[PDB]
């Protein structure tokens, strides 16, 4: 809680992963402050909340008089999040303060590791003066397991017009892999579909798990006491071609035994095991009008007019569910294993519940606007 | 039919953009009244690396000649694109090399000096394209050139160059032309607001283009000039160019004098946001998908070139063609004109008078591929130029 990371301590920190907004290290020194334990850093595109967010999410005293980004996103896991999610599964992390020149000297550190393309959209806020800590979850030999399920339901909403009656049939995530495609961001189509991940029912569930193991893409991501085997480092990766298979399945022997078939049946069965999806789902659910809906609650809370009658306390209470759900779609789980009646122990665990920003309502819609426009063309 | 010399002295010079010469008619015959003749200049049919990638448009390459050319590209790749009701593909109509020397001298004394030095019309072309004036509905008729309104976001722009993401192609592109005193000073325009869709902001960029038309903004009364550039851009609006406009526009507008402009221009913001005819160009304009950045990768695999600059280059071919078509397209829907025409629908505010309006894309060209370099060029001169500014603190 009093500390200061220095800018000696950046060579204790070795690139872990990142996505769009945060950097994660893992510790590899010795001092048991940090042996086992990740930090995540905030990037900065290359103050605290505005006052729409900070009425926004008025109901959280502590919440919205956040002194800093860190200890922001640590109040709205704590106090947004875990009431409705619970806390086993979910940790809100331990702020430590950093210097400046901890920052720059791990942003000069990891430049080469990260994707390109990272690189190019951002690096880490230096302005900042704090950090995050947290569990690293590939450490219960560990077998780690990361999903990112996305959203695992059809909007239903009255909102919906006639030329988008699609998005009612057809995922969300299916019609963006199309877009995925078209600005190059995915070589191929996914084969994963979260509508059977979410589906609540054994088979599709297993169905599901071998689809992100074909095309793992941002979606699917295995460790081995912390290293990387099976998915991208910072992004999505292409197809598991034969002989990234094959390298795979060598990477498993000792830990199962036998064994790429075991294992996507044993993640299979932790995942269906838990109903850890459930209660995501039911957060993802909070977005009850689709973005169609509740863009229009967005304009009367930011008192501009409707570019495309409730009482504030209505717009502002879907708007805030809106954001909630949002975090909910695009969250983590990291599902850790550690050893024919074989048997394995598991832990579950969410990651990057992130606070939206809610000026993203607008390129929200624009989005979204994009996603079925351009399904409907292809069709 | 064929216009030969004695013809010429039938046409008058109206304007040109860098490609193209606008005669408008001014004789008698049936044919020609209410019409433009549209005349290709040569930069002092397709190329082979042109032909492989307009290779799905069978009809494009077998086109006679660039007339032709231009007509088919409109008619068979645009008009889908964009829809067949504000686009005319015109009419072509052969000329002989007499009648178009005879233009060429005719109409050089009215034209930019620097327009001159750089093309003249190209006499070797047996033919030209005629089109509907629609300076012709009293007629008040505005173009409008809006250029590029969105910003780019793709993964191929590297981080030195990441205000590209936040500052438009045209205010960066301004201060490379101010610094090649190719104008006066910076335009107020801001294409941003006139693609963003808000009644407010539309308003905003016409009050803009009035007040620095560069080569974005012209307005002409039966056809004659009266605000904005002749073949080229021009000055900001003074306040005895201001005077003499308010005058041009006593009648057409029915109210009191000192007032006339600013009903037009809401006027004009009404128009061109009531018709949502920006919006569709705004769409092709996002063909262009990966930036000049990304697209130019997939040019170099096109021309069947070692890139002189991972993922791009391991596309299957069908789809660098598909993009480089696309960036094409794009680079024709940034570049084109809009005008609307007025006649005496739209509802003035102050005094309840009520418009007739229609609207015209035009200068629909097709862009040459080996125009991709250049573009890339240009692309890097202006955010490098633009950086160097900045960095002055
Ligand atoms: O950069 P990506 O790997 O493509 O993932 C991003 C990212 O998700 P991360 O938390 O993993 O970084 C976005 O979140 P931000 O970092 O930008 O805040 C998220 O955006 P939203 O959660 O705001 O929607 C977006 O998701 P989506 O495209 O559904 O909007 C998108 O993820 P995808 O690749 O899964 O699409
Ligand atoms: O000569 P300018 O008056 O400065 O205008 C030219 C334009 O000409 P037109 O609008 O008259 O057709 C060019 O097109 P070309 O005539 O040379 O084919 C065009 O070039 P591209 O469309 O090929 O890009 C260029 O546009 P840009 O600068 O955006 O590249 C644009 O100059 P402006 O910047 O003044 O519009
Ligand atoms: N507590 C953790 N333990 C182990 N790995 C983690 C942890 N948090 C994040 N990671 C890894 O780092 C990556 C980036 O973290 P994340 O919080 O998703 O970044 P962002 O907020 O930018 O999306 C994750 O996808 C995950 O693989
Ligand atoms: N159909 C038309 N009716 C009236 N004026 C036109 C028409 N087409 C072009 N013009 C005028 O002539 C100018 C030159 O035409 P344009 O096709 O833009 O040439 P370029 O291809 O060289 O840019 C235009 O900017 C516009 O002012
Ligand atoms: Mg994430
Ligand atoms: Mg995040
Ligand atoms: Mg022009
Ligand atoms: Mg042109
Ligand atoms: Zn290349």
């Amino acid at each position: 809680m009093e500390m200061i990371l220095e800018e000696k301590d950046a060579s204790d920190w070795i690139y872990r992963g990142e996505g769009g907004a945060n950097l994660v290290l893992a510790y590899a020194g010795s001092s048991p402050l940090f042996v086992g334990k990740v930090i995540r850093i905030q990037k900065a595109r290359r103050s605290v909340l505005t006052s729409d967010e900070q009425h926004l999410w008025r109901e959280n005293n502590e919440l919205i008089s956040s002194p800093n980004k860190e200890v922001l996103e640590q109040r709205y896991v704590q106090n947004v999040i875990i009431p409705l999610l619970g806390p086993k599964h979910v940790d809100a992390g331990v702020r430590v303060s950093v210097s400046k020149e901890f920052l720059e000297c791990v942003d000069k550190k990891v430049t080469k590791q990260r994707p390109l393309w990272r690189v190019n959209a951002a690096n880490v806020d230096t302005s900042h003066d704090s950090a995050l800590i947290l569990n690293d979850h590939s450490l219960f030999d560990c077998i780690s397991v990361e999903i990112k399920p996305k959203c695992g339901f059809l909007p239903t909403s009255r909102f919906i017009g006639k030329e988008n009656i699609l998005k009612t049939s057809v995922s969300r995530f299916k019609m963006h892999q199309l877009l995925k495609l078209e600005y190059i961001e995915i070589s191929e189509e996914s084969e994963y579909d979260p509508l059977d991940l979410f589906s609540g029912s054994k088979e599709r569930v297993l169905e599901a798990i071998k689809a992100l193991y074909s095309t793992p893409q941002n979606n699917f991501r295995v460790f081995l006491n912390g290293s990387l085997i099976l998915g991208g480092s910072g992004e999505s990766t292409g197809r598991t071609s034969p002989e990234i298979g094959y390298a795979f399945e060598d990477a498993l022997k000792g830990f199962i035994q036998s064994r790429t078939e075991c294992f996507l049946q044993l993640v299979s069965d932790a995942v269906y095991g838990s109903g850890v999806l459930d209660r995501l789902l039911e957060i993802q659910k909070l977005d009850k009008l689709d973005i169609e809906g509740a863009i229009h609650c967005y304009y009367d809370i930011i008192n501009q007019p409707c570019p495309i009658a409730l009482p504030l306390d209505e717009s502002l209470k879907i708007v805030k569910e809106y954001l909630i759900a949002a975090t909910a779609k695009d969250c983590s789980i990291m599902i850790s294993f550690q050893s024919t009646n074989q048997t394995f122990d598991y832990k579950v665990h969410f990651i990057d519940l992130s606070l939206k920003p809610l000026k993203r309502m607008e390129s929200y819609y624009k989005l979204d606007k994009k996603i079925i426009s351009f399904y409907n063309r292809k069709q």
